[PDB]
């Protein structure tokens, strides 16, 4: 089920797309601890970042603002819909203030009784009872007592679901752009716009889960700008600190007066700072859509050697390959057989191989730590 | 506020302007090491040029150390580790329920919690706290938690059942006041949950890792939780948090550490190994009457203050009637001269300022608060 490291694999040290364990091998990593070091290991820029604010102020309480937070919310405003942004450490967090967001401005603008969300089946969204709840795997709900209600789940990509349950009472729609976790699907421009028109009609808020999809991901800054569909409330993390704990949550001012920066740890908005300004350049944005299509190009190759993809899918350098129906099930195995052959790699359900590198990650490492992938697939189906 | 802190050293800070505060308050008793200590920014820096992040699939050296660490110092024997207070009571008490789910019945849901509890700002972590205001408002609520008055041991008797989980209390209530559980009502807290086979669950987000004077506050009580959160002082500044067990009840989730930021977990080693010296741990109590001194003077002339209480460097001076709800009007005339202290609630001034702040800088600070109460008095 879930997948765990065994004793003889513990990371001890990473420089860009490398890493290395105890007994000193040597890996590629395409995996980012799960699309969070989106610039790579101890890069140069995020390090000095870290150290100069860290000779400075790490800590600052919510009733004190901060410099570091105060640029990085102004960075953020000016490249984006938002208006007001709140900080906090986790993507988990993040959505817990999109959500209770939601709820309290339809709460005040509307009605105490316009509480419901409509999320997605296969969805992930956190694991605090709320976010878990909201999330459409109910495994992972399961077995914690009662849940907060008024959650309804419903396919992802279906419009005309959606249309069916949403009604004036409904304060919310929660979303992936892209579900990560779940097989790598990214939402249809008509489903994605037939969102933000359902929210409009019902007065409800749209809310955009870019925790995965953010801060470059998809070769956008956000995933939203490559579908031209605004959110009301978008979340960020991962990405956003590039190995530091931080999030973000962006709205507009009309929906944050229902409660221009709010929170921010010195230290890790400095951080994320560092990396908002190298991950927003056209030339970094540029190199993500490259990328890709390296890693496209060596799938495209070993699913013609060894037939084992039926579908290569995802935006920039979140790719995710389905394996055919002879190898469902085997995701688990392909990543332990990377492992061995010295490439980290990632699963999107248990049919569903996902890659989520560096956004930098050079030419040089896509192609040696695609080399071991193909060498662990062939160890996998002889 | 309406300054904008800059630079930290030690337990003084400098805004924009360049004025010099003293910190009584420590980010709401986070710098428990004060600002940018040697071997916490010596910690940062190492493993900041070593290796930031693994995901929960992974351990690390940082991780695996400081979970030794914990474990051998408490009552532990596994240990969680998350980012915020939040997130390590969330996890706390989501084990405490599904702990009771697959251990006894899926029926055996009740949490007992206390009015005035903080346990964060999350849906479920909010309600599971004791203040309405702050979980009115954001929809339907997570069910089946039940409020009693903090102290209140026969509250407590009364509405457990072989149908409760847990009991959720911080051994000091912080936020609350600054109010510390009695010794009769601690143990007897330990003693229902044993009677109704329910988890005695600890929040020392706050009053843990040698905020008391002792490692954490249960140890001060001699009454052992099932379940302790940590965080705050425990990364000393750095995001960092933990949730302690043991085996019998962590085996309910399916090494001895899961989880935890190499980078957070290197400061956070670097933080437990000063805070955890006897040497340490005896300055918080000396430390501490040399504030009480200073706040018993004030009272002596200014007639302002009916209670102090807490324990090590969590301090609480409960305002006398007259200056009932201006907590707000002190906190402000102290940041006009120059020391930064706290509120806990509208008639209580707080402290929690870093447990190693220099003699000096506690007569500095005392003398400012002094002078800005003399200004509001006068
Ligand atoms: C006792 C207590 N529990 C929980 C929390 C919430 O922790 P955090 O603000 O780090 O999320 C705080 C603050 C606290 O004082």
């Amino acid at each position: 089920l879930p997948v765990y490291a065994p004793a003889d694999f513990i990371p001890v040290k990473g420089k860009g797309s490398r890493v290395w364990d105890q007994q000193g091998k040597e890996y590629i990593d395409f995996a980012g601890g799960i699309a969070v070091t989106a610039l790579g290991h101890c890069h140069p820029a995020l390090v000095e970042a870290l150290k100069s604010q860290g000779e400075t102020l790490w800590h600052t309480s919510n009733v004190f603002t901060n410099e570091p937070a105060l640029r990085l919310g102004r960075k953020l405003i000016d490249a984006t819909f938002a208006e007001r942004v709140l900080f906090m450490n986790s993507g988990t967090e993040a959505n817990e203030t999109a959500f209770k967001l939601a709820r309290h401005y339809a709460c005040v603008r509307h009605s105490p009784f316009k509480t419901k969300i409509i999320a997605f089946h296969n969805a992930f969204h956190g694991r605090s009872l709320f976010t878990v709840s909201v999330g459409g795997q109910p495994k992972y709900s399961d077995g914690f007592g009662p849940k907060p209600a008024d959650i309804i789940h419903v396919p992802f990509n279906d419009l005309h679901a959606v249309k069916a349950v949403m009604d004036d009472h409904t304060c919310a729609v929660v979303v992936e752009p892209i579900q990560g976790e779940g097989g790598v699907q990214a939402a249809t421009p008509e489903f994605l716009k037939g969102l933000r028109d359902l929210c409009d009609e019902h007065q409800a808020l749209l809310v955009f889960d870019e925790v995965q999809c953010g801060m470059g991901r998809t070769g956008d800054l956000f995933a939203y700008m490559h579908y031209g569909v605004t959110p009301d409330i978008l979340t960020s993390a991962k990405a956003l600190g590039g190995g530091f704990p931080v999030s973000a949550m962006l709205t507009t001012q009309e929906i944050a007066s229902a409660f221009s920066t709010y929170g921010g740890n010195p230290l890790a908005c400095a951080v994320a700072g560092a990396a908002f300004d190298i991950i927003n350049t056209p030339e970094v944005l540029q190199g993500i859509h490259t990328k890709r299509q390296q890693f496209v190009q060596h799938l495209q190759a070993i699913d013609e050697q060894f037939d084992i993809f039926s579908d290569i899918r995802g935006m920039g350098l979140l790719i995710g390959a389905e394996l055919k129906p002879k190898y469902k099930g085997r995701a688990r195995d392909f990543l332990y057989a990377g492992a061995e052959a010295g490439v980290m790699v990632l699963n999107a359900g248990a049919d569903v191989m996902r890659f989520a590198p560096s956004l930098v990650v050079e030419e040089a490492d896509i192609h040696e730590g695609m080399q071991r992938f193909a060498q662990a697939v062939g160890k996998v189906v002889a």
